[PDB]
DNA sequence: CCTTGGCGGTTTTTTCGCGGGGGTCTGCGCGTTCGTGCGTTTTTGCGGTGCTTGTGCAAAAGAGCGGCCTCGGCACCGGG
């Protein structure tokens, strides 16, 4: 009995909604130079 | 200042949007494996100096010669 509960996802939107205050308040560019 | 067609209020009618309900599927979330970008050091190209290769601008005398001229000598025209 070693096993480990795992932490489940997000609902659909959550980590949507951290990501959109993330690029929001970050200016680089987010098209790769190279290509 | 004249004129009349049209806005406007009122009354019937008619019809489209939203909500509810239901169902479906498709991006979202996460895990795993793979790629190909940024970052360094190495390689090839443009340039300059030094060294190497080409080349223009005084009579005197004899011997020999070409042109030339007089001349020799001959054949020839004209006539019978």
């Amino acid at each position: 009995t070693g096993g480990v509960m795992k932490p489940h996802r997000y609902r659909p939107g959550t980590v949507a909604l951290r990501e959109i205050r993330r690029y929001q308040k970050s200016t680089e560019l987010l098209i790769r130079k190279l290509p």
